[PDB]
C-alpha cells in the first residue's frame, strides 16, 4: 500500500487525493537540526517535508540510519516525506544521475515498506540545460533500475533547467512516464525568476503539465526580492490541486538567506517570507489538510 498516480491527479493509500502544501528542509547541511527543524515544520501544517539529504558527491553523505531518522521524524509528526538527493544539482552528467540512483538503491532497506509514507524525488534539478531529450533518456535509463531495486514509491523527477525548464515535461514527460512500469512517477517544477515570474508565467506552466495528464508539484518556489509571484502560485495551485514545496525552512547562504522561512530553527520567530506560506492566503494554515494515511 502506498501513494498512487492516475493522470493528473496523486492518491494516498487510502485512494483520497494528496496536494502537497509544505516546506523544503536542509537537513543535509544541518543534520543536528533535524529533530528540532522538522517538528516545527509540522507546526506550521505543512502536509510534506522536502528533505535535502546528500549521496556524498558535494557534501557530508547521509547514512542509511540518517535516512530512517528523518522519515521517522516526519512520519511520527504526521508528515509525508519527499526525500531528495541534492548533489547532481545543475549538472548535465548522467554520471551525477548514476550516484544518486545508486544512493537510493543502497538505502532501499530505510525505504521498503514506507511507501504510503514517502516519496522518492530522484534528483534536485538533475541537468541544469533546457534540453528535453535529453533529460529524458536519464530517466527513462534510471527508472527502472529504481523498480528492479524493489522500490514501489511513487517516484518525482524534476524538470530539466534546474526545475525550471518545464517544457522538458510538456515534450518528454509522458516518455519518463512511460518508463516506469508501476506508472507511478510524477513531475516537480522549481519556480524562481524563470518559471515562476509573473502570473501568467506561472499558471501557463502548470497548466503545460496537467493538461498532458501528468501530476505535478511545485517542489520548490520563492518570492520576489530586490520577480517570483508567490501569490498566483499559492491560488492557481490550489485552484488546480497542484501541490507545492516552499524554499527552504533556514539555513540558506547570505546570498538567498531572502529565502529563509524561519529566523529560528524551532519556528517561533517566522520571515516576513514564512508569514506569508504559514499564514497568508492559500497557504499552510488555510489549506493543507494532512494525508489520510494518518
Amino acid at each position: 500500500s502506498g501513494f498512487y498516480v492516475d493522470g493528473n491527479t496523486l492518491y494516498d493509500a487510502n485512494g483520497q487525493p494528496f496536494v502537497m502544501k509544505g516546506i523544503n528542509h536542509g537537513h543535509a547541511w544541518y543534520k543536528d537540526t533535524a529533530s528540532t527543524a522538522i517538528p516545527a515544520i509540522a507546526e506550521q501544517g505543512a502536509n510534506t517535508i522536502r528533505i535535502v539529504l546528500s549521496d556524498g558527491g558535494q557534501w557530508e553523505k547521509d547514512d542509511i540510519d540518517t535516512v530512517r531518522e528523518v522519515i521517522e521524524l516526519a512520519e511520527q509528526n504526521k508528515m509525508v516525506a519527499v526525500v531528495e538527493v541534492h548533489d547532481a544539482t545543475g549538472r548535465d552528467s548522467r554520471s551525477d544521475l548514476d550516484r544518486a540512483v545508486d544512493y537510493w538503491i543502497e538505502m532501499k532497506d530505510a525505504l521498503i515498506g514506507k511507501e504510503d509514507t514517502v516519496i522518492i524525488n530522484i534528483a534536485n534539478e538533475w541537468y541544469g540545460s533546457w534540453d528535453g531529450a535529453a533529460w529524458a533518456d536519464g530517466y527513462i535509463d534510471v527508472i527502472p533500475k529504481l523498480r528492479d531495486a524493489g522500490l514501489t514509491h511513487t517516484l518525482m523527477v524534476d524538470a530539466a533547467g534546474w526545475g525550471q525548464y518545464p517544457q522538458s515535461i510538456h515534450d518528454y514527460g509522458q516518455d519518463v512516464f512511460n518508463a516506469d512500469p508501476l506508472k507511478n512517477t510524477i513531475f516537480s517544477i522549481h519556480m524562481y525568476e524563470y518559471a515562476g515570474g509573473d502570473a501568467n508565467t506561472v499558471r501557463s506552466n502548470i497548466d503545460r503539465v496537467i493538461d498532458q495528464d501528468l501530476a505535478l508539484v511545485i517542489g520548490e518556489f520563492g518570492h520576489r526580492h530586490t520577480d517570483v509571484d508567490e501569490d498566483t502560485i499559492l491560488s492557481y495551485s490550489e485552484e488546480t490541486g497542484t501541490g507545492w514545496l516552499a524554499w527552504s525552512w533556514k539555513g540558506n547562504s547570505a546570498e538567498w538567506d531572502y529565502l529563509d522561512l524561519s529566523e529560528d530553527w524551532a519556528g517561533n520567530h517566522l520571515t516576513d517570507w514564512g508569514n506569508r506560506i504559514v499564514h497568508g492566503a492559500n497557504g499552510l494554515q488555510e489549506t493543507s489538510k494532512p494525508s489520510t494515511v494518518f
